[PDB]
This record gives structure tokens, C-alpha cells and sequence, in this order.
């Protein structure tokens, strides 16, 4: 499922150099959100497995589904004026749970206003 | 980021001897007067950046060290003139290096370790 590696390419980053400002307009480029600025964009770190099964065991319904384990992640949110690239961002490091969209037992959406 | 664009230009070379060191001191903008002392860090530059982040560790006071060992080439001023034309002798290295950071990014090198 490509839908799912475009998951982890917006949603994933296992062993983050850094969780600040740099990280994310860093990030954000790297992993196509820059054309235009995504406006709020969460990277989910530690191992791609818990992510996954957030589909089954460590998930429950939530046509969604929240974690049952927390997990280490970033957020970068847009600043600095209007949405043309280049973009700035500022960053939110945080360990809590989290809600994705599964279908066909794998993530596809991450649910940011949770 | 000034002080970061900075530090690129006076300590990092991405890919060894003291004509290396003659012409990067020169053409890095170190040898007006003569710098006697200069550090080139080789290899990946996300490698070195991540060292104010996963890659380093807190050194001393405001510093950070190094996790990982980096190739470095270290220019030595030779002469008695502190002015140009500036020659320098090339020491090859292998070792952790220390710098300070600001904001997640490198802006100096420590020479003395
Ligand atoms: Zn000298």
C-alpha cells in the first residue's frame, strides 16, 4: 500500500537528530509538505511496529483509531505569515497517545486536530 | 544563520596535506591576518550537525562532544610573520571533537579539545 509508506513518509521518522524548530522546516521539505506549507504536521518516532498495530491490538475505535501506548512525537506547526514556501515552522516535541485512520490493517491518515 | 554559515566555512571541508591546508586556509578567509590554528571536520555534515542533537553529548561549560570519532585536518601556521602569505603544516587526524551550539545548530569549533 502505497497510501501507508506515504504515512510513514509524512507521519515517520524513527531516530530524529533533533526536535526543534530546525528539525521541522528540516523535515517538512524533506518529506514533500513544502508545496504549499502544511500548515500542522506531526512525525511519530520510535519503532514503525507499534504504529502499525495501532490498526489491531494496540488500537481501539475512536472511523478512527486511538493508540493504546503513547508515543515520542513532533509536531511542526507554520509560522512566519502567508503559506509560500520558503517554510518556516516551530516545533512541539510530545509523548502521548495518538489517532490515525487504518484501512485494510494499515495506517493511512494521521489525525492531527486530536 | 550567521554564526552556523560561519562555522562551515572555517571548520568543515565534506571531502590532506600542508598545500591543502595553504589553499583552504586562504581561500575559507583565514589567513588575514594568519589564523594559527584551524581545524577542517571531514565527512557528512548531517553527521556533524547532529551533534547540539542525538549525535553529541554535553561537554564542560555550554559545550558539546562528539558521540562519534570524525576524519579532521588540523592547519598549523609555519614562519615568523603572522602576516600573508600564510604557510601551513597539515596534521591528519582521527578523533571526537568538541563545539558549542546554539539553537540545534554548530557555531564554534574547540581547538584546544
Ligand atoms: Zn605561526
Amino acid at each position: 500500500d502505497p497510501r501507508y509508506t506515504k504515512f510513514l513518509t509524512q507521519h515517520y521518522d524513527a531516530k530524529p537528530k533533533g526536535r526543534d524548530a530546525r528539525y521541522c522546516e528540516s523535515m517538512m521539505r524533506r518529506r514533500g509538505l513544502t508545496s504549499p506549507c502544511k500548515e500542522v504536521n506531526t512525525f511519530i518516532h520510535g519503532n514503525k511496529g507499534s504504529i502499525k498495530a495501532i490498526c489491531g491490538a494496540n488500537g481501539s475505535p475512536y472511523n478512527l483509531r486511538i493508540s493504546q501506548s503513547p508515543f515520542q512525537i513532533t509536531t511542526c506547526k507554520h509560522t512566519g505569515g502567508s503559506p509560500r514556501p520558503p517554510c518556516r515552522y516551530r516545533a512541539s516535541a510530545g509523548f502521548r497517545h495518538v489517532v490515525i485512520a487504518c484501512e485494510n490493517g494499515l495506517p493511512v491518515h494521521f489525525d492531527e486536530s486530536f
